[PDB]
């Protein structure tokens, strides 16, 4: 048992939360997926040659208390903050998340990934240079990832645990 890597997924409702999840695990993407639905997720994957499990909360903010939920954010190593690019409002939403996950953490150095989702539809109202910036305002990844077509998926996933080994060295 030497790495296990603990990963928070969070963003705006019907971004893509769930349906990215999926995709990694199942390999496969969902028409439809209970938005009031926050469970864990956990598979073995191999990332640059090193063998490690993914537990992977998938969030849907609800206000129920979960002890689950609270385990995580806690010991929860990285974040996937989510928004759509077809989707402005969702976008605007990001500075809340982050701003929960610094008071979770109590500190400025947490592993993050900035994700661009829906990447494959043509009505983007989000700029790839306007969520650059953010996560360059943030000193974070912005990586671009469709959960229908598994564009970045891959990526956002492996950023996010390579942002965490650089936090542990
Ligand atoms: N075209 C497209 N639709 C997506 C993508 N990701 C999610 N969706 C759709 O967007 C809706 C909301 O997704 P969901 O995973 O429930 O979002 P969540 O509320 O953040 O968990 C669903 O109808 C999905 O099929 C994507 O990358 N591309
Ligand atoms: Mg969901």
């Amino acid at each position: 048992g030497m790495t296990k890597y603990k990963l928070v997924v969070v963003g705006a409702d019907g971004v893509g939360k769930s349906a990215l999840t999926i995709q990694l695990i199942q390999n496969h993407f969902v028409d439809e997926y209970d938005p009031t639905i926050e469970d864990s997720y956990r598979k073995q994957v191999v990332i640059d040659g090193e063998t490690c499990l993914l537990d992977i909360l998938d969030t849907a903010g609800q206000e129920e208390y979960s002890a689950m939920r609270d385990q995580y954010m806690r010991t929860g190593e990285g974040f996937l903050c989510v928004f759509a690019i077809n989707n402005t409002k969702s976008f605007e939403d990001i500075h809340h998340y982050r701003e929960q996950i610094k008071r979770v953490k109590d500190s400025e150095d947490v592993p993050m990934v900035l994700v661009g989702n829906k990447c494959d539809l043509p009505s983007r109202t989000v700029d790839t240079k306007q969520a650059q910036d953010l996560a360059r305002s943030y000193g974070i990844p912005f990586i671009e990832t469709s959960a229908k077509t598994r564009q970045g998926v891959d990526d956002a996933f492996y950023t996010l645990v390579r942002e965490i080994r650089k936090h542990k060295e």
